[PDB]
RNA sequence: CGCCACUUCAUGGAAAUAAAUCACUCACGAAUGUCUU
């Protein structure tokens, strides 16, 4: 799986929104993979990675030409899903 | 370090339940038991 930050990336640059980033969206785990475009055979396998350590409402992407940015709303695709704590828990005792 | 917010605003249960439903007193008292022609 491919978290959901990398097609949505793809898909506003194949729009003619360019958003700011000295480095390509990252593909795969090696070092230096900064690439924009699937490998060649099919388009990588995409889901909603971050879901799963809490739900958010909207993704910023700023795009590069100033005062002005991308915004993403998430909506559950059917009212089933509103909100997801996040299942870890961070515990300070002494 | 810079920049930046969205979402949610009541449902379910109880909606009257028991006790007393008339009680006591008086239930006839006194006069007349024939009178006047």
């Amino acid at each position: 799986y491919r978290w959901e930050k990398r097609k949505m990336k793809q898909l506003i640059k194949a729009r003619g929104y360019e958003l700011k980033g000295d480095h390509s969206p990252i593909s795969g785990i090696r070092e230096n993979d900064n690439s924009w475009n699937d490998p060649n055979p099919n388009g990588y396998n995409y889901a909603y990675i971050r879901a799963i350590l809490g739900l958010a409402e909207q993704y910023e992407f700023q795009l590069e030409t100033p005062y002005q940015k991308a915004i993403v709303k998430i909506k559950s695709a059917n009212n089933c899903i509103s909100r997801y704590k996040s299942p870890l828990l961070f515990k300070i005792i002494n």
